[PDB]
């Protein structure tokens, strides 16, 4: 596991997030739900919570963008960077953005939304790419069939814990 | 080695300990030796020292658990997760749960109760899992020579002592 340099981490335990506008590929409810189930795998295994604001700044402010969208870097168009998020801090940092021109989708028959945004949601968190091949964060997206069979790495655990650490309630074994 | 978030410990010196049950896989003068080695192998480095209850809510209940127990954090089958600890705090904080589905030994042949009480009680008075690699504290800890050869490395020691201190003496 590795992180963005400085180790920037966020100060709250409870963070905010808001989606600011959707895709025309799944309905607002299957947009919603895919990102409250990305949050909450790292819910799960920290201290941290989260809750949604739909007016003014949260921490984290979720869209979805084609080409130029008016930050520093532009999407590619169809296929390639499907995804992207700063690490956190104030302002443009902690938002993840989508690319538009994929098709998101709530399976497997185009680009899972819940399996990029976990991998978004961990950015915004504080966690960069892995050179464990297995962790959610490895800069690879693919061929995945089983969203039943979902349990985030123990790199992946390993590395937002040590940000974070594990939730208050949890025992360690 | 680490601590956990927050760096939550035990605002107190003397702490009570009480084993609850007992497993079918040892008699129970083994499983009162390797629980009370295991609280030694802390009071030797810290000015903690420990009590035994026999009734009542003690600071750190030990106990041994299948599946779904009293809590949110069900055990696993045999092997994998052996046991589990929560950090220091009142309640089922400090409590240190044992899987029966694992053969207890108080020698290398299942999984050894010593070695796994001395890590967990490690989690009970504040330490999280530490990186190095021949400290009680590190996951796989489960190697050590554990009688013969078993010491406390000095990472563990630098560890708890944040929290408590050396030894008054
Ligand atoms: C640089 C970054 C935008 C790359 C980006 C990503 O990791 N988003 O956090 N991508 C990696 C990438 C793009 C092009 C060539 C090789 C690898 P992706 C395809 O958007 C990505 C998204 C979700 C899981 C894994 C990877
Ligand atoms: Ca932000
Ligand atoms: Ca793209
Ligand atoms: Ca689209
Ligand atoms: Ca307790
Ligand atoms: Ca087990
Ligand atoms: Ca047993
Ligand atoms: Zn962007
Ligand atoms: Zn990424
Ligand atoms: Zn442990
Ligand atoms: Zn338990």
């Amino acid at each position: 596991f590795r992180t963005f340099p400085g180790i920037p981490k966020w100060r709250k335990t409870h963070l905010t997030y808001r989606i600011v506008n959707y895709t025309p590929d799944l309905p607002k409810d299957a947009v919603d739900s895919a990102v409250e189930k990305a949050l909450k795998v790292w819910e799960e295994v920290t201290p941290l919570t989260f809750s949604r604001l739909y007016e003014g700044e949260a921490d984290i402010m979720i869209s979805f963008a084609v080409r130029e969208h008016g930050d520093f870097y532009p999407f590619d168009g169809p296929g390639n960077v499907l995804a992207h998020a700063y690490a956190p801090g104030p302002g443009i940092n902690g938002d993840a953005h989508f690319d538009d021109d994929e098709q998101w989708t709530k399976d497997t028959t185009g680009t899972n939304l819940f399996l990029v945004a976990a991998h978004e949601i961990g950015h915004s968190l504080g966690l960069f790419h892995s050179a464990n091949t297995e962790a959610l964060m490895y800069p690879l997206y693919h061929s995945l069939t089983d969203l039943t069979r979902f349990r985030l790495s123990q790199d992946d655990i390993n590395g937002i814990q040590s940000l974070y650490g594990p939730p208050p309630d949890s025992p360690e074994t």
